[PDB]
């Protein structure tokens, strides 16, 4: 599929067995899901943007399908307002920019 | 171009006379630019991100060259990390996400 930009590129993604709405970023590096009480080891980690940083916690090897899509990698978990697909999983469903 | 995301899809642009690197960001709405001087008047605002909120400085209808294609629109101007080129001027040069 082919994603314009005029609004946020807001999809469905399937994680941790729940449907969500995430933004496809390509700015950022990682994947960062809105606060969700996954089962599972984590690790502390912060990220930084605009404003600055934040603390998540850190899930290895996490399904998360992406518009039907699969993909498994690395998840953080932590306060934001919209949750962020990232590089790390964009390439695994062979997403590109074009113009 | 078509564009993979293994690494961050940076580019040089041209703004003001002034060539810089930035950060082509499907998950910002605006474009953001480090401080520097642009022609003409501008207006105070405020933008969120990951980390919260931060002050910038709001020129509308500025000239942006972005890897050689056209754009006249609103730059915000202030501390960002990272030079974004957001979703409107974007959708300018008619990029879209493709997977
Ligand atoms: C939580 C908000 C959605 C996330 C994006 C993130 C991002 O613009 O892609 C930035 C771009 C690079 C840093 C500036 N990426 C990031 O913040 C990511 N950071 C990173 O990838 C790296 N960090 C750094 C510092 O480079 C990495 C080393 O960790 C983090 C998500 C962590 C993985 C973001 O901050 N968007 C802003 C950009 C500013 C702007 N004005 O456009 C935005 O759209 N803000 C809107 C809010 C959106 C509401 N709009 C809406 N249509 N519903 C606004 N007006 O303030």
């Amino acid at each position: 599929p082919q994603i314009t930009l005029w609004k946020r590129p807001l999809v469905t993604i399937r994680i941790g067995g729940q449907l969500k709405e995430a933004l496809l970023d390509t700015g950022a590096d990682d994947t960062v899901i809105e606060e969700l009480n996954l089962p599972g080891c984590w690790k502390p980690k912060l990220i930084g943007g605009i404003g600055g940083f934040i603390k998540v916690r850190q899930y290895d090897q996490i399904p998360v399908e992406i518009a039907g899509h699969k993909a498994i990698g690395t998840v953080l978990v932590g306060p934001t307002p919209v949750n962020i697909i990232g590089r790390n999983l964009l390439t695994q469903i062979g997403a590109t920019l074009n113009f």
